């Protein structure tokens, strides 16, 4: 496989060179401003800096490297800042860990020869079964070791560093959240409530008046209005989407309006059911109402904190708690079945990966056609591309599933997608590649040698070989992905094709060049894969830390110049993602700990019980942390909803902001 | 060991007969009313029923078996009712599970002979190594089985039943909580708040006025007063305790008062620091204030729900969040070290348990003096008594530790004790006894036979033998404990000794006969041990279900006639224990599942992966449940603090209720 690693890494450098070189040329062209420098045009701030020259080649860099933390916050938001905190803390963990671990352990994993001793019993002339593997706590560390002590103390170094960083971070994100919250404006969200599970109207009372009185009693000076309506039904949601389509085509009529009106009225003709956004009067009242159980026997009047208008997911605002729980259960069962099918395809990937060992026996004669040329390529671009493809259809499905539970707020739904993706990822990817590699190799080598005193050694061999494969994958990703992102070559092609053969109006060009968000449902989930792989295989094969620094490090560079210069944020959750990210980073430390308790044992290190203490510490850190911080990342404090509102918060305008269409 | 089981069970029946017979005699004596029928005297309701006869022998039974659920609630409280719900749901799980499982599996574990086949390879005439073990998915089920299918489908039956019951329960407890909450009275707790982490006063402002303004701004019509004071210091806590001692002796003076005043004043002379109980005006305001984050950056103004006066743990009201987290961490580390030392003593217990196998070679022939007589007794009363002793010093320590974290409210502190005890229990007890038995027996008999095809079989043998030992333990407990409880012979002795040779006044007798609570920090933790043992060893040895029904079943009988007739409740948490109990019961289902995935595998049942699906379901059930219910078991709803307060809630009296001394 060394030959193949060399190809993949090599080729990817070629692509990064060509794509990044393209960037340094296509950006200078001012006619490409709408796809290289947006978020500087939409928010009128001039395509780039004062035109002047052509911006010394390395200019994007200077800007990114000297962009103030606060500058990101003001320009983009307090969500971009949190993503950047994520990237940075991971980077740091990796950095320090790397330093120490790397030097020590790399010099200590070549100064042994368990691979060569294993090679004393490798059936018959088994050539090229390793190479370069001899540089990673692999099959090259003799069982009873006296050197494995260093590969346990390492677990501590990574772990302790993970703790310092995650704590320091939670604090820093919290500071950001508050600061931002205490420095905002009116905002149509700081005055609402979202009741979602209301009981039925009584005798012949109108739904509106029912809600009206209830809230007007508890708070008899703050109730203002109440927008129920079920948003003219979701069938009208669809009809208005179609009316938008029609006006776009202008840039059916009568009968279509008829349809809309009729369906909407006929559905409201009995009950608009639950879901209203009781708009309060002053903010403190709305804030207090938010964090307060309005009824015991939790199944009636569930009051949340009311999402901003842009993310209220009016579709699933109804539900009824019974249905919500049924949905939760079914959705979780489906994600588990999907984890199993993906295990199937990932086994497929690792198989495609070890070609010699595959052709050895599994299909035996079937792939005897593998020569040397085809071999290298089919195990240097194919296996990797497969993983990308499979784990790319996931983000979409996961969101659709999560948004079918009932979660109001797109923010929480994106967070749930991220979570289900973490599960998938972890389990599938890691376990799969690792175990499958191991199994293949060790299978037609275990059929002969029995006992057990050798089987564990062979299984460890194979664990580090799967490590080398994941390394090449991470590399590929990093290079090509960041290349494409900085070049935005895909979007460039699209825009400069539309603005040449498809754009009819100037508004059309405007529509075409609108950038998008940082897609926090494909970025963070995907970056979590890299986190887990580079955490687990950090001591078992310490080279996926020198590839890991690069991924997350190029992150803070590429993505910064893709946030102060292109992606314009969609929603704003004032930092409400860190809790999720923190739990996941800590769960990687935990999976890593469980695996570095297993592997250390297979390589017979009787004192491997000294990793159990850490398996506990992680779990305690969890509880302790959540208690201290999660609270603040949940609600808007009363001390933020009591700040001076100079201009009397004009209501009615606020009421008209949550208005459906 | 069969001989010993027969002795222990037999002897314990003797004790239950003698103690329960004593009860049916000593209770009739009316002069024993103060220790057999309190909580009927304190709350003037006449010692028993209309005196009339002598109450047909079985009278306690009739009363208990026909005591209304609500009658328990009104007489005692909404905490006794929840304990009874606990006992009952566990009973039910066990009941149904038992039915099915038992019949099927017992007839299927004697109709095989893996014990006899193992006995074909028992070195040299190993006699008495088993007996009666041949009736419990033990060493008597042949490896590849075709009968083990039934012992997997069983895991499902127990699991599914556990789910039905736990759900049905959460609902029922919630209904109780609310009903009770919507039918109470004024109560000095429904109008307070407990701020605990206040920032320092500003320039030269007085602590009081600082708190005063802050809250009087956010709520400018509901702030009434504020009791800070640090309760004249805890040194004065001690001094007032001593003044109470002095008045009791009356039933030092001057210099002691001097001490008190001086220390108190000197400590308040700088700052009474944090912790005030801002008393609001109307209940809805207090309720809203409770569930509301009064400041972002959670480290200032932490507002809880304010414990009732009787449980405000004024001692640890101060702290400061930094210190609280340090304490949390240290306390958890200490509980882990204690778990390790207890593992040491529990290994000691199982060792004392298998005497033949112990003397085999472990202490050489140091104990070759074991004959037959001494043998039976030293393994029928000794091992068991040891476990009781050890696991009885735990409750006290655990509370002391938990109340040193900082938890305000004795209710939560008792809950935390319960939790740490669960951990201890589970780990220690189960793992210990099981594994140690196994190890002993399979430690000399493995030094010979190598391979592995036999080692697993031997390990399973030993797992079921440890099962038989736990069975006898549970029995012992049940019998003797409930005997003592119904007889209250220990307390009788004490009272009728004081009221004969130690009581000086009538108030002294009153003091002596005051019963106590149901000690929810020794009952529930201890009953959780029995739950776990009888859950784990429910399929591995299905006979600890017919001993389990009895424990929890005699519970609802004995303890009922020990709650409507003796223990007068101390605090009232309106049901806030069920969340804890539910999580723990579910964690037993989980430990059981993990062990019935291990054992089923050791007895080579290749399709043992079908227990993994359930290991997931449990965890999902967890999340789903907490989400739906825990909320309601956290705060007092606004719809409960808006109910008609006919008599204007006299404040000042409420303020004077939280007054320190």
């Amino acid at each position: 496989e060394f030959g193949s690693f060399l190809v993949s890494l090599g080729t990817s450098f070629v692509i990064f060179v060509i794509l990044m070189l393209l960037f340094t040329w296509l950006s200078r062209k001012s006619g490409n401003a709408p796809i290289y420098y947006p978020n500087r045009i939409l928010k009128g701030l001039e395509p780039w800096e004062g035109t002047s020259l052509t911006r010394n080649p390395f200019a994007w860099m200077r800007e990114a490297l000297t962009s103030s933390e606060q500058d990101v916050v003001n320009l983009s938001g307090v969500d971009t800042a949190v993503h950047f905190v994520f990237l940075s803390t991971v980077l740091g963990i990796f950095a320090c860990s790397s330093l120490l671990l790397l030097p020590t352990l790399l010099p200590l994993a070549a100064t042994d020869n368990n691979i060569k001793n294993t090679k004393n019993a490798t059936d018959t002339t088994s050539k090229g079964t390793f190479s370069q593997l001899d540089n990673l706590s692999m099959a090259n560390i003799t069982k009873k070791s006296s050197r494995l002590w260093a590969f346990l103390g390492a677990v501590y170094w990574i772990s302790l560093v993970t703790y310092f960083f995650l704590w320091k971070a939670y604090k820093h994100v919290s500071s950001l959240r508050a600061q931002a919250l205490m420095s905002a404006d009116v905002k149509p969200e700081q005055f609402a409530i979202l009741v979602r599970d209301m009981p039925a109207p009584p005798d012949g009372q109108t739904q509106k008046e029912f809600i009206d009185s209830y809230f007007r009693e508890i708070y008899p000076e703050t109730f203002y209005r109440s927008l129920v309506a079920t948003e003219n039904s979701k069938v009208n949601k669809i009809w208005e989407k179609l009316e938008g389509y029609k006006k776009k085509l202008a840039r059916l009529i009568n009968e279509s309006v008829a349809k809309l009106e009729t369906e909407q009225k006929a559905v409201l003709a009995e009950k608009q059911q639950t879901a209203a956004v009781v708009f309060f009067t002053t903010r403190v009242a709305a804030a207090s109402a938010a964090q307060s159980l309005h009824c015991q026997m939790v199944d009636k009047w569930t009051v949340t904190e009311a999402p901003e208008p842009r993310q209220l997911l009016w579709q699933n605002l109804n539900i009824k708690l019974f249905s919500r729980i049924i949905r939760q259960y079914f959705i979780y069962f489906f994600v588990a079945v999907t984890i199993l099918f993906y295990m199937i395809p990932i086994a497929f990937v690792s198989a495609i990966t070890t070609l010699k060992n595959l052709q050895r026996i599994i299909p035996f004669i079937k792939p005897v056609v593998e020569i040397t040329a085809i071999r290298t390529v089919l195990e240097s671009f194919l296996p990797q591309i497969a993983l990308i493809v499979f784990l790319a259809m996931l983000p979409k499905l996961l969101l659709f599933l999560s948004k079918a539970e009932g979660i109001p707020s797109q923010s929480h739904a994106i967070r749930a997608a991220s979570g289900k993706y973490f599960y998938f990822s972890v389990f599938n990817v890691f376990i799969g590649v690792t175990l499958a590699g191991t199994l293949f190799n060790t299978v037609k080598d275990i059929a002969k040698n029995p006992k057990l005193d050798m089987i564990i050694n062979l299984l460890a061999t194979s664990l580090p070989k799967s490590a080398t494969f994941f390394l090449t994958y991470v590399a590929l990703k990093f290079f090509i992905g960041y290349g494409l992102e900085l070049s935005r070559i895909i979007p460039l092609i699209i825009f400069h094709l539309k603005k040449k053969y498809l754009c009819k109006t100037e508004a059309e060009v405007k529509e075409a060049w609108y950038p998008g968000d940082l897609s926090y449902a494909t970025r963070v989930p995907g970056d979590m894969l890299i986190l887990t792989i580079t955490f687990c295989y950090s001591v078992i094969a310490p080279l996926i830390l020198i590839f890991g620094i690069t991924y997350f490090g190029l992150g803070w560079l590429v993505l910064r110049n893709q946030a102060l210069k292109v992606y314009v944020p969609s929603y704003e959750s004032y930092g409400r993602m860190w809790p999720h990210i923190h739990q996941r980073i800590l769960a990687a430390l935990f999976l890593f700990q469980v695996v570095m308790f297993g592997y250390l044992g297979a390589k017979t290190f009787f004192y491997t019980a000294l990793v159990i203490p850490l398996i506990i510490t992680s779990l305690i850190f969890g509880y302790v942390c959540r208690q201290k911080f999660y609270g603040g990342f949940e609600h808007t404090a009363l001390e933020v909803a009591c700040r001076e509102l100079k201009q009397s918060p004009d209501l009615e305008e606020i009421f008209r902001a949550y208005i459906p269409h």
